[PDB]
């Protein structure tokens, strides 16, 4: 889990 951006993802759409 991340969401820092969007979702647990990196910097991803």
């Amino acid at each position: 889990e991340e969401s820092d951006d969007d979702m647990g993802f990196g910097l991803f759409d």
